[PDB]
């Protein structure tokens, strides 16, 4: 689907227009970068048995996708800032997240994000277990101080949420159950996102989890299998047009959506005030 499209686009300022001809206009970005330990072995096929957060003159998964994201939504953000946090680290494990800059200072531009990163990862001890409920709580944070301006949050991830030892009787985690319980809450507010997976996975159970989020009053959830897309043998161009668009595309009838429901602009009120640790860094 998103490859019939892609066929057509053979640059992201292409996405980019598009996006803005159906209907995308004033959008906000926030970046959720995962730093489990994972990171280390999750490279084996897709990353040349490297970890996924080595860095070098090439750029490693995070990178790539944080560049064709960023380029692809820099249009439509009037500030240029980007909150951007860490989680899974030493300092957050599934608990917490962390700001790229103390005092939860956003980064200018995703240019800025990139080059923040390769100054934090060196100095990060990987750890685990992996929760998306403390980004998506920081995100709904952020919109609501916002006073609902339409955010979009991209989480760079390289495993699904831990899963309960006795998953197969049925049993949820924690982990899942905070997550799946922050997707359904952050649909009250104009906020849509967007999980990127890179590495090896495995990712099979996405569509399943997908299929049993609860009901919401807008679809505001999105997995895109980065690794699968790029691992593709065709053009580079269209490998990152393609991703832009499989990430992107629901996100103008998702904004659309924000609007129809009257959420687009006003506080909802009962959204608890996440607060972001400082960087874990010298
Ligand atoms: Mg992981
Ligand atoms: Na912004």
């Amino acid at each position: 689907r998103y490859s019939k499209i892609s066929d057509n686009y053979s640059s992201l300022l292409q996405v980019s227009e598009a996006l803005g001809r159906a209907g995308l206009e004033s959008s906000n970005l926030i970046v959720g970068i995962d730093f489990t330990k994972s990171n280390e072995w999750t490279g084996a096929k897709s990353f040349n048995r490297k970890s996924l957060h080595h860095l070098s003159n090439t750029p490693n998964p995070y990178e790539q996708a944080i560049t064709i994201i960023g380029r692809t939504l820099a249009a439509f953000d009037e500030d240029n800032l980007i909150p951007c946090y860490g989680f899974g680290d030493a300092s957050t494990h599934d608990q917490d997240v962390f700001s790229f800059y103390p005092e939860g200072r956003f980064c200018n531009g995703f240019e800025e994000v990139l080059a923040r990163y390769r100054e934090i990862v060196p100095q990060l001890k990987l750890a685990g277990p992996t929760s998306f409920a403390p980004i998506i709580e920081m995100a709904m944070t952020v919109v609501e101080q916002s006073s609902g301006q339409y955010h979009v949050l991209v989480i760079i991830a390289d495993g699904q949420v831990t899963r309960s030892v006795d998953t197969e009787h049925g049993r949820l985690s924690p982990q899942e159950q905070k997550t799946v319980d922050a997707i359904v809450k952050a649909s009250t507010l104009p906020l849509s996102i967007v999980l990127v997976g890179v590495g090896d996975g495995p990712w099979d159970m996405m569509q399943e989890f997908d299929d049993n989020i609860p009901a919401r009053a807008f679809d505001n959830f999105q997995f895109v299998n980065f690794t699968e897309i790029m691992s593709k043998n065709k053009d580079q161009s269209r490998k990152e047009t393609e991703f832009a668009l499989s990430a992107l595309m629901e996100i103008p009838p998702q904004y659309k959506a924000t609007i129809e429901l009257n959420l687009l602009g006003v506080r909802n009120g009962n959204i608890p005030q996440r607060i972001p640790l400082p960087p874990p860094v010298q």
